[PDB]
């Protein structure tokens, strides 16, 4: 009955002295949102809301000002590394309070396709250090790389090409003549002397000059885990100021990795330069960076369902396959493919739980992982058991009406036809429409 | 027959770009040596040897030039943080090839007194980072502390007083008006969010943008040991240039400690400021600093013994208690106290091994430690068993003639008399002299 609204981005009230201090800083953009389409990008700084500067208003009233009651389109004054000022009109993303979207259902029925829809977390051993001077990083618009060590030309060119792509994507530009910043990289790869050719918790002893004796200290002595590494890897990025206080290191990120086998620094840089630079210009973690990867792929039609009476269309997105097919709100879905829809939420929930139970045998334990929400037994399907999974997935006992969301996968829909049949009834008139869905694919890589 | 010689210090050919590059840098001074008395100090840079600059000569011929054949006194041109040039005449420390000194014997019979004579190693979680500019740290002679945060005045005053003592000992001087350097400290103490109220090796998963998927990486995932810590401690020293390139951080040392209980940052600074500053100006370890503590206390008389015929005096140090008592080389020691000396080296070695075996029962297992040379079962004597240790230590079966080296300890000599009786025989004339020894005490704290 009441309509809920959202802005297509997540943000922080920045505590960083060098990037949009005590202002909203965008952390992530919601895919397929209006904020995305309007051109809002990660690490953007909200300077003003609807003409009022964010400094001239309390921190507690920023969420209300960003989601006004009467207004629908929020005018934003943005700053980033591309420009110091920019006007952006962000349209709101609204839905009915009782609407269940295909995005929500793709997440609820994710175990049909863990291969495409999951969340995972990881932590990187990055030490990120910035200048103690409260200089805004937005003052530096251009960069150049420091002189290449000819002994390592091949490697240094790969590293600098990775950093160049990351920084040009941020809105920074190369100027070899008079750069605002100089980029410097340092790296190391060699054997660990503390490796004993072997793979408990020890006490911490230190010398105390004040008492002229060795003493036990209540610190964790991790020195035994260090011995487990044969090799040591170091990789760092140094961003040196050339204009405000020349020679001052503005930002430095150093990765220190404990290695089991031999590893290539070029391969290491290719993977980690993009993860390391996610904290330039917005640094919030100094020692161990937490990341969250959320991936999702589903068949999109544009239909929203009633949270209570699920066989009822509550809305149809404006430029969607279901709209183009002629589906309209208040329609009643008789069936999707060969599966009836006149079931309760608990009928669907129980039937789904039965499917996961009865197909645990077709999962691959070599792929077992713990997802971001703490679930320990995530497994992909076994590649030699897809025909058996597809058959089990389509058993009427498991109420597979919503399995259409994953009809692009051969472990759900073996037939070479992603087009879904929707049998609707508006009043007493019964129609059958074939909806070829569009595939909504999305990956969000966010610093927690 | 041939006399061996040494210089009273250990050194490196420095690989540091900011401190005596490709020149000898003194690491440690040998206590009671001529180099010590001449005023050679740790981290001194040998600029010239006997008038010849160390740059104008090969690295391979520096040890020979430092220990000449014909010459006995080596004239050194030194540089440090106190002065850019200084003339130092270092006398050599010589001994006969067949001489066994009381210093050597104190180390060989150390298990009489582990409490006073042992070696231990420890590693500190210090990250030490220096400027990539090859500026000599000797260009900066004065310092001042940066403005105190009034919210933490009590703590910041303790920290700065510790750093002030360390740097003034190095030869640096305070100048609040126009300092060459500004010292800045940063610190943090709070609970670990990753602590689960609990006290295996996990795989490393990271996101690879090049392949748009999570991947296993051959890196050690230590994230489980991080969870064991309730609290996190950070403590850092920042040395900022004010004259050459103002604002440039020359040297920075950051300690990151994983804590079991609550801990005071003032107490932490008091202990670690002296360990952290041992790498200013000579930094050779960037990430995990290895230290070695060598302590020794023995009764010194000045007598040197023959490695083969041990009851024969091969030398008597010039200003020693044995010299003052009238002991002279070629004398024959009949007995020390009530213990005869006419035994072989294996007679003494076996008798000593029997004593350690038979007194293992009087050791305190609560004190068990692994020494620097890798011995796992080092234990001090049990404080309630000293009378029994003293009796066992003086049993003629264990040939305790050399136990006089530890006669100042009540677990060896219960009587309140540190004066030792030496019964000698020169030719056929037999004399008894009472030697009150001097107590040689020494602690060496060195970066490995
Ligand atoms: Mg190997
Ligand atoms: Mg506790």
């Amino acid at each position: 009955n009441t309509s809920i609204c959202r802005l297509g981005f997540t943000y922080d009230i920045s505590q960083s002295k060098n990037w949009g201090n005590n202002k909203p800083v965008i952390k992530s953009i919601i895919p397929y949102s209006s904020a995305e389409q309007a051109g809002i990008k990660k690490y953007d700084v909200i300077e003003e809301i609807n003409g009022v500067p964010v400094t001239e208003v309390s921190v507690d009233e920023i969420p209300q000002l960003l989601n006004p009651a009467g207004r629908n389109d929020v005018l934003l004054t943005i700053s980033n590394l591309s420009s110091p000022s920019k006007q952006v009109l962000v349209k709101k993303d609204c839905k009915k309070s009782n609407a269940i979207t295909e995005d929500q259902l793709a997440s609820a029925y994710a175990m049909y396709s863990l291969e495409t829809t999951n969340e995972q977390e990881f932590v990187c051993p990055f030490k990120t250090t910035v200048t103690s001077d409260g200089v805004d990083f937005g003052n530096f618009k251009t960069f150049a790389f420091s002189t290449i060590d000819e002994n390592n030309r091949k490697l240094e060119t790969v590293i600098n090409e990775c950093i160049e792509n990351e920084l040009t994507k941020k809105g920074l530009t190369v100027d070899i003549a008079k750069p605002d910043l100089l980029i410097q990289t340092f790296y190391f790869f060699d054997k660990n002397p503390n490796y004993l050719g072997a793979n408990e918790k020890e006490p911490t002893y230190r010398y105390n000059f004040s008492h002229s004796k060795m003493e036990k200290f209540p610190f964790l002595n991790y020195a035994a885990a260090e011995a487990e590494a044969e090799y040591l890897l170091q990789f760092g990025i140094r961003i040196i100021d050339q204009k405000d206080i020349p020679g001052r290191v503005l930002w430095e990120c150093e990765a220190n990795e404990l290695l089991e086998d031999s590893y290539r620094l070029d391969e290491y840089a290719r993977v980690h330069v993009p993860l390391m630079c996610m904290q330039y210009p917005y640094t919030k973690y100094g020692r161990n960076v937490p990341f969250k990867v959320s991936k999702k792929t589903y068949n999109y039609t544009g239909i929203s369902y009633d949270i209570d009476k699920l066989d009822q269309v509550v809305d149809v997105d404006r430029n969607s396959p279901a709209y183009a097919a002629g589906i309209r709100p208040r329609d009643i879905i008789e069936k999707i493919g060969r599966h009836k829809m006149d079931h309760s939420a608990e009928e669907f929930s129980s039937a789904y739980k039965r499917f996961i139970t009865n197909t645990m045998q077709y999962r691959d334990p070599k792929t077992m992982f713990t997802d971001a929400n703490g679930f320990k037994y995530c497994m992909f399907w076994d590649v030699f058991k897809y025909p058996q999974i597809a058959d089990a997935s389509q058993s009427s006992d498991y109420l597979p009406a919503f399995s259409y969301l994953y009809y692009f996968a051969p472990y759900i829909n073996p037939s070479g036809n992603n087009a879904c049949t929707f049998n609707i009834k508006r009043g007493k008139t019964k129609l059958e429409v074939i909806i070829r869905p569009t595939i909504r694919s999305e990956v969000t890589v966010e610093i927690k």
